[PDB]
């Protein structure tokens, strides 16, 4: 069995995000969908709820399992038996930051293998914090998140 | 009557944004220079006195009309009947975000067109983020501003 | 203002992404001139006669663009059209470094040209002629990228 | 699940950053096919039979890689080799647009292929095979981007 | 006597900063490392403590000098006589805002050369910033940092 | 410290943006080479003598500037010159990830050589050689770019 692990802030998880993970459960056995505290970029939702949006948004794919952490990315895959570390590539401005990060949790955890995965060209200008800043002035974010999401960013700026 | 839209936070508007709204100004019609509210970047100077500097700086452009808003970009395009959202591009770190922004505003209103302006390579190395930290520090700005915005930044932070 | 743009490129062959810009640049623009390089540096897969009859009837339905051929500097024959306005197409993959050297010096050689940038759709973001090329004459499927006339044109062209 | 992977590439000649990229593969997928372009673009300092052999002495030691020779698109070899998945390898020096073009046409010709981006240690990742190539050829040591068997074909290929 | 300055917020200094600067004092007769305040940055360690960070490591360099600043960068350089000012480039994400910054303090200083010196392959992917995410995470940065520096960061996260 | 620089190139031909950086190259270190490339894979507009002559003339101002030509690696050439300091022009248009390509292998090579990145004026920031002489060669007005010599030796070398 070869478990990938995808982590991230995912707040809150976007079509991008469900993109990326559909493709990493084509290829791998389990994947965990590892959502990180992340208190340092203040996000909008609490751990808990981006941990229950992710489940609910990913219900439909069997080998998905959603999980919370605060530890270090690299001990987490290590407890997670891990060996595959999934991220998303945009554009080139994701690549260099995503270099450092790869090149950072090699050092930690040699055998956890970074794999960069390529979303549509759909979801390729897309983040989190776009689709907030747009529902933040009330413009319409329904083509870019799952339906629970949709509805939770509204209840949650309302 | 081709009516562009040109905007931004312009915390404060440099001598790089009145480059291109001035060749925005010899290609079109009418120029609606609009300054967004933006208070999650927490702007050094009011919209208020951002609207007050822009349209001082540009009483010498017939056909400019200064504008504050606190709308969806896209909504307030919209409901000035502009058809084209001018945005400078000054090297590949704007490039990738703008791309971003672009497609966003496509999603939102796809009758409004996003054209990119290269400033003069003068201003190619200047950002309002660059002026205020030289000018926190007591640092000559006098080359980068119109006269009426470095006076208001020295008094702002005198 | 009645504004003449022109949109310059070696179109060999012209694609869906060219399509996609030259539509975008005719609903701002009251004319707007196709123009098509005449000797490219490397030698088009298509002759300009071939890329010109292509072009035009790709473009026949746009009412304000007028498709040319031009063998001079791209800024003297803008000058010698009228142009004020040089549409460029920028892909998602587009070198933006070489972008600002042509327009710098585009810039330098005809100050009275501005250099405007569109974007075409997230569809042809990721496209050129040169991949296009590339795959069809490696046998692979490029319909999809190509008006239907082109298509059929360099099917034409790959079978000699 | 079993899954099938290609590694393609000119492999002109393979170096130790294909050799880091291809093992951190077979670390990954049950199989990995390693899979040189038989005739590029631009004519190769060693012949496919050479790239071949030296590919394959090199990754001898790697039980679950097939070092094969392929002519078509790589898309087109891919489907017929039953492989799901197709390596990248990412320096810190590549071509992220281009890069960024390939995947996506690549995924239009094969939806069924994902492609995957591995990165090679920081030891490789400033290298390609251009790059030592023309080092070598302008008299400059290369021996430490090479495996053994690749130094001495690329000595024994200089001195002619 | 040429003198060179290192300016930069080592908030703290890292292998990578002890690489460049060791770069600087094989070229330069004298090498003034530089430490800027940085209020904006809201750094971790106090200028008084980057400064004596920074001094115990580069004490095996003799010709390094190290001086807090809280003035202009390009007015601290004139003041200390420098003509060189020393900057460590490791990927294309700080080329871009490297330019802004060298032809910034190019207006204000002409005759202070801006010159660009690249880390070790294993230094290319770090940054004061990444090394302080790990350690918060409690994860191993003493291959990267001075090792009177990975006590004192230790310490600071106790 | 008595330091010798080397700054190497086609200068094909020399530019303003070229004397720019040797002339900040000279104000930073006690000698400087400017090194001419004898061989590019690319054949070169103007002979390696008239390069040469050309770069002479335009740096002739330059009391610490010695111009000299070379067939040799880069690296080679600076060994045997005593040279402690490679000088690299980085232009806001230059291709980064090659320098990085290009540094990291001179390191390799010559471990006692630093490369050392300057900025040209922001005046030079968006040109080079390549640019200039396809601007020329397609009747653009490039003496803006050039020292006098050069535009004249230019003119000569376009009129036949
Ligand atoms: C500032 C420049 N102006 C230029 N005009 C032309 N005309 C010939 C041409 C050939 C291929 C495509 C196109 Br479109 C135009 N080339 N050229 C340059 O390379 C740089
Ligand atoms: C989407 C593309 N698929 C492609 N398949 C091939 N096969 C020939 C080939 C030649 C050199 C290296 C490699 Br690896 C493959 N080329 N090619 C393209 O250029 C674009
Ligand atoms: C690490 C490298 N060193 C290299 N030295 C030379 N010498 C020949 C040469 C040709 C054109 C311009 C210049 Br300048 C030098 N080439 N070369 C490389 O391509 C990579």
């Amino acid at each position: 069995q070869k478990r990938a692990i995808y982590p991230g802030t995912f707040d809150p998880i976007t079509n991008g995000h469900i993109d990326i993970v559909t493709r990493a459960t084509q290829m791998f056995d389990h994947v965990i969908l590892a959502i990180a505290a992340s208190p340092s970029k203040k996000p909008m939702f609490t751990l808990e709820e981006r941990v229950a949006l992710a489940q609910q948004a990913t219900a439909h794919l069997g080998n998905v399992e959603v999980v919370g952490f605060s530890d270090l990315m690299a001990n987490f895959a290590r407890n997670q038996h891990a060996t595959v570390l999934i991220r998303g590539l945009r554009a080139v401005a994701d690549f260099e930051y995503e270099m450092q990060l790869a090149h950072m949790n090699r050092h930690l955890m040699p055998e956890l293998e970074s794999v960069f995965l390529m979303p549509s060209k759909e979801w390729s200008f897309i983040s989190s914090s776009l689709v907030k800043e747009v529902a933040r002035h009330q413009g319409d974010v329904t083509h870019f998140l799952p339906e629970n999401v949709h509805q939770a960013l509204m209840a949650k700026l309302a």
